[PDB]
């Protein structure tokens, strides 16, 4: 079964926001789920250091980046902490009603698309590349979801029956269709030597048939 909730409002506006303003470089969708990912490694590492049975669902710490031009997706797959259904449903695990407002009044200030992760909503940078983002996810402390939304003021959450993951979170990008530059292998290195050269988990970029 799956249950469909309504965006809290000011999340709504950061997505509208994001999907309709004129900002070319759209490339930094992908350091900031890049540092995610990191952000979620580093948190299941440290649980590890007092209690390393938290790591029975998988002991490799690690980012995989996954093209695929036949479905035109970009998936990001890390083996961090994942979320439970609890922090799925409160903004993907974020605090993203008091970081859309700080984002906001930000860019009255001067500031441009690009610090939005400094804010803590860097994940919805997403919505300039992806006209659809789906997000699977496994906690040690709960069951698989998925989370699906392509805006419009909604998002679904669901149990997961798709590959089980062990533990951690895989983010699946549906790319617009002009922006199928970002499933191309030299333009992916380019970001992440860019962007992401001192991130301290390896990063495997997948090749295609």
């Amino acid at each position: 079964e799956v249950e469909t909730f309504a965006f809290q409002a000011e999340i709504a506006q950061l997505m509208s926001l994001i999907i309709n303003t004129f900002y070319s470089n759209k490339e930094i969708f992908l350091r900031e789920l890049i540092s995610n990912s990191s952000d979620a490694l580093d948190k299941i590492r440290y649980e590890s250091l007092t209690d390393p049975s938290k790591l029975d669902s998988g002991k490799e710490l690690h980012i995989n980046l996954i093209p695929n031009k036949q479905d035109r997706t970009l998936t990001i797959v890390d083996t961090g902490i994942g979320m439970t259904k609890a922090d799925l449903i409160n903004n993907l695990g974020t605090i993203a009603k008091s970081g859309t407002k700080a984002f906001m009044e930000a860019l009255q200030a001067g500031a441009d698309i690009s610090m939005i992760g400094q804010f803590g909503v860097g994940f919805y940078s997403a919505y300039l590349v992806a006209e659809k983002v789906t997000v699977i996810t496994k906690h040690n402390d709960d069951e698989q979801y998925a989370w699906e939304s392509s805006a419009g003021g909604s998002f679904t959450v669901r149990t997961d029956t798709g590959e089980p993951m062990g533990r951690g979170t895989k983010v699946i990008l549906h790319l617009k269709e002009d922006q199928t530059e970002y499933l191309e292998e030299r333009r992916i290195k380019e970001i992440v030597k860019k962007h992401s050269q001192f991130i301290g988990y390896p990063i495997t970029l997948f090749v295609e048939k």
